[PDB]
């Protein structure tokens, strides 16, 4: 499924994501937005690593889920293959989880690249919430 900018800002803010560990509405959705654009299809893979990054939120294998050939820390609790499927509860509960780490929502780099140093004051004016 890809997403629109207001579809996944209702779904995050009902799924209360907004002001979640100090980080706005407007900021999980502009990560998504940068990361994914938008798709809980999503799949990046070798990499860095040997590792991929899966889904709407492109959550890594080596860290925070498992995989099939990359072995991991699973820190979500859960196999890869979920995240790219089309309910994205899933991969909110493990963003929860990421962004509680030191690094804070820096965990993703496209969030750092697109989204940090930006004015997101009207990023979500066109939505209905």
């Amino acid at each position: 499924k890809i997403f629109s900018k207001c579809e996944l800002a209702r779904k995050l803010k009902s799924m209360g994501m907004d002001g979640f560990h100090g980080y706005s509405l407007a900021n999980w959705v502009c990560m998504a937005e940068y990361e994914s654009n938008f798709n809980t299809q999503a799949f990046n893979g070798r990499n860095s690593n040997g590792s991929s990054d899966y889904g709407i939120f492109q959550l890594n294998s080596k860290w925070w889920c498992k995989s099939n050939s990359h072995s991991s820390a699973n820190a979500c609790n859960i196999m890869c293959s979920k995240f790219l499927d089309d309910n994205i509860d899933d991969d909110i509960a493990c963003a929860k989880r990421v962004v509680k780490d030191p690094n804070g929502m820096s965990a993703w780099v496209a969030w750092v690249k697109h989204c940090k140093g930006k004015d997101l004051s009207k990023y979500l004016a066109s939505c209905n919430l």
